């Protein structure tokens, strides 16, 4: 259903995808194992994502971010995903 921009296709790519074209789930689903895999999340608060220093905070223009409130990552994903015909 979407393919990436080339920040967001490297950080898929960092987390195991192959490729360019994804679905929006495939998307989340590499998104969530970059984050995992690369431990951005906070060590003893996991809902906070240190993004700061990472590929993910450049693109995002943020050094945290939580999922009390992800819209972050919304916006990130309408500005880095175009939609497949
Ligand atoms: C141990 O702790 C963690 C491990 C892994 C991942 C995380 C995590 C986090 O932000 N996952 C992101 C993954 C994609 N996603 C998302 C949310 C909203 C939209 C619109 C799109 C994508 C939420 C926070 N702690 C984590």
């Amino acid at each position: 259903q979407v393919r990436p921009k080339l920040p967001l296709l490297k950080i898929l790519h960092a987390a195991g995808a192959q490729g360019e074209m994804f679905t929006v789930k495939e998307v989340m689903h590499y998104l969530g194992q970059y984050i995992m895999v690369k431990q951005l999340y906070d060590q003893q608060e996991q809902h906070m994502v240190y993004c700061g220093g990472d590929l993910l905070g450049e693109l995002l223009g943020r050094q945290s971010f939580s999922v009390k409130d992800p819209s972050p990552l919304y916006d990130m994903l309408r500005k880095n995903l175009v939609t497949l015909a």
